[PDB]
């Protein structure tokens, strides 16, 4: 039952792939892979095909191919990417070595949106209860997005919305230096290395891309990590005792601690003229101790999302293992798991 596959080169790349996809076109590259879009035939869809960059080179590579596609397989949710396909073109263990995962085309991002178009009161709330709707199953796996940012969020023509991450490269020191969306939407403990983060660092995120949809802005474009963090401190004030305990690293809290003490800006007099509400929910996302920030499920409880929250349509995931995240194998033993995983996919139905 295995598909003909056919060879073409796509910019220096040698893509193998079933006949069911045609037309490929090249749409981006980079240290993890490239992407071609391409029209699938079987289902009539028009999809986005990665080939991955030399995915078990080492331990870190193929433990990482693994990962993902885990993460993928279990993903399965109306507002989260979820996995058309995945193939290889090797007939056995013995001669894998590539692998190529096929998802949904995705058109606009939320940076496209926010762009020309000013987005009204109603529209926001859209969009972020499903952000809120598509975390909620992600966390609910135990899974920690770590990248949530507009470029991430796919926004078709009826403002549905789909979390993903199209992220191509290694997310280097160098790539969150300076003035870079890349950090922007990062949570304080994540971008400063404060303690160990939990899934409230999205929740960091969200508030970001909300206070952006809202005003039409940055919320936080920070020059660097230190002018970042001095953007933030004056908007949700400088941290109490409390807070400045739970540093477990005593360089960054002592740094912390040598900047002037700031209070909580009052938040209706910098988003003016925003709903009240989406204000009450600003102030509980934008929670500098993580442990006291509004979760994901929590968030679609508040009365900013009345005319959308229904909790009999809010699914959480199955049980996702991650036992593996904590396993010690060679590069032939990660490979030979990601290929059972490759050659076990079953395709969602029509
Ligand atoms: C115009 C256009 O459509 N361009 C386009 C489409 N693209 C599609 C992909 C793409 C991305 C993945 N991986 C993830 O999305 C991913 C990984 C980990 C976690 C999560 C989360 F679930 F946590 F979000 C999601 C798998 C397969 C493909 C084909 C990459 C770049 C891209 N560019």
């Amino acid at each position: 039952e295995r598909p003909t596959f056919y060879r073409q080169e796509l910019n220096k790349t040698i893509w193998e792939v079933p006949e069911r996809y045609q037309n490929l076109s090249p749409v981006g590259s980079g240290a993890y892979g490239s992407v071609c879009a391409a029209f699938d035939t079987k289902t009539g869809l028009r999809v986005a095909v990665k080939k991955l960059s030399r995915p078990f080179q080492s331990i870190i590579h193929a433990k990482r191919t693994y990962r993902e596609l885990r993460l993928l397989k279990h993903m399965k949710h109306e507002n989260v990417i979820g996995l058309l396909d995945v193939f290889t073109p090797a007939r056995s263990l013995e001669e894998f070595n590539d692998v190529y995962l096929v998802t949904h085309l995705m058109g606009a991002d939320l940076n496209n949106i926010v762009k020309c178009q000013k987005l009204t009161d109603d529209h926001v709330q859209f969009l972020i209860y499903q952000i809120l709707r598509g975390l909620k199953y992600i966390h609910s796996a135990d899974i920690i997005h770590r990248d949530l940012k507009p470029s991430n969020l796919a926004v078709n023509e009826d403002s549905e919305l789909k979390i993903l991450d199209f992220g191509l490269a290694r997310h280097t020191d160098d790539e969150m230096t300076g003035y870079v969306a890349t950090r922007w939407y990062r949570a304080p403990e994540i971008m400063l290395n404060w303690m160990h983060y939990n899934q409230t660092v999205d929740i960091w995120s969200v508030g970001c891309i909300m206070a952006e949809l809202l005003t039409g802005r940055t919320l936080f474009p920070g020059t660097d990590h230190i002018d970042q963090l001095k953007l933030i401190l004056r908007l949700v004030g400088t941290p109490g005792a409390e807070l400045l305990k739970k540093i477990s690293s005593e360089s960054a809290r002592n740094y912390i601690q040598s900047l002037t003490q700031m209070p909580k800006m009052n938040f209706a007099n910098v988003f003016i003229g925003a709903n009240p509400l989406a204000v009450d929910l600003l102030e509980k996302m934008l929670v500098l101790d993580s442990d006291k920030r509004i979760t994901a499920a929590q968030a679609l409880a508040h009365a900013y999302f009345a005319q959308y929250h229904d909790p009999d349509d809010e699914p959480v995931a199955d049980p996702y293992d991650q036992s593996f995240e904590s396993r010690d194998l060679l590069i032939d033993e990660w490979k030979s798991l990601t290929y059972d995983e490759v050659i076990s996919f079953v395709p969602p139905p029509l």
